[PDB]
């Protein structure tokens, strides 16, 4: 076992907050805000061995990644940036960094009570968004 194992399981969002505000500063286009914010994705988190596998299905996308701790990866967005991701567990926290075109964003994701809270971060604006066990 181990300490990220609280994380895995099936996940669906409950709540959003200043999702379309955090993608404005993130650079995504109108068209692209209004369908991917209609989004109630679903996340699944699994382990196996070393490698943590993240994916996300909605009817916008579905998306998957696949990671070691630690360790830097080419990701290709749901909005379709190519950014470079590493991911680590600080604190009991999983800290997603995301870098492209000069730019950075963070995504932290939390257990608090029954809840998995992901906090997204680009520049000032943060928008936090709450899944729950499926
Ligand atoms: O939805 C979240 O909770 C989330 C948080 C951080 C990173 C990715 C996500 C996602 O799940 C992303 C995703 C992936 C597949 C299907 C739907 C969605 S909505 C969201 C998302 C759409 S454009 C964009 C542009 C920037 C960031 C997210 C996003």
């Amino acid at each position: 076992g181990s300490h990220m194992d609280a994380f895995v399981g099936t996940w669906k969002l409950v709540s959003s907050e200043n999702f379309d505000d955090y993608m404005k500063e993130v650079g995504v286009g109108f068209a692209t805000r209004k369908v991917a914010g209609m989004a109630k994705p679903n996340m699944i988190i699994s382990v196996n061995g070393d490698v943590i596998t993240i994916k996300s299905e909605s009817t916008f996308k579905n998306t998957e990644i696949s990671f070691i701790l630690g360790q830097e990866f080419d990701e290709v967005t749901a909005d379709d940036r190519k950014v470079k991701s590493t991911i680590t567990l600080d604190g009991g926290v999983l800290v997603h960094v995301q870098k492209w075109d000069g730019k950075s964003t963070t995504i932290k994701r939390k257990r608090e009570d029954d809840k998995l809270v992901v906090e997204c971060v680009m520049k000032g604006v943060t928008s936090t968004r709450v899944y729950e066990r499926a």
